[PDB]
């Protein structure tokens, strides 16, 4: 017997930084699981983001981004080394909306 | 550069076999991408399913992972053996927004 843990995807916003250190607001995609959240991906019209801010209880954490993927034009970035399961959750969410 | 291929989930029905060899109809979850589909999971009220028959090469029997329980009625979710973690995420997300 093993109970399925249903997870949710929630979008919000965060600050991201490009290679020149300039900040901008991005749409952020979180996977949540009863109390716990993980920042999985962001979207932006900017193709030059390098990092993104995630706010925790500990304070701010700065996360590296994987290269922008294309989908006036909006880019999707996954957070580096995020699990494939969490990636799948977010891809489905973006597609099913 | 790397373009993002959106994936979808759609559901239909398949025939599954339990450890007795007895057959029943189940709800099937497919992930689609680039005009191709892959069977990722099934759900059933039965907790004893062992295999599911898929139509690909032709007719093929696939093994199921052990059931996971979720809720009025109790349902069991079975992933197809060796399906990717990415595809599991797709189906878990879909079932979450259904619930």
């Amino acid at each position: 017997n093993n109970e399925l843990c249903l997870r949710n995807v929630f979008t919000a916003q965060n600050t991201a930084q490009d290679f020149n250190g300039n900040e901008s607001t991005v749409k952020s995609f979180y996977v949540t699981r009863t109390g716990k959240k993980i920042l999985v991906a962001i979207t932006s019209t900017k193709d030059n983001l390098k990092t993104v801010t995630c706010l925790t209880e500990t304070g701010k954490t700065v996360l590296n981004l994987d290269p922008p993927m294309r989908f006036s034009v909006v880019y999707l970035y996954f957070i580096q080394n995020i699990s494939s399961l969490n990636r799948g959750m977010v891809i489905g969410h973006i597609s099913e909306t």
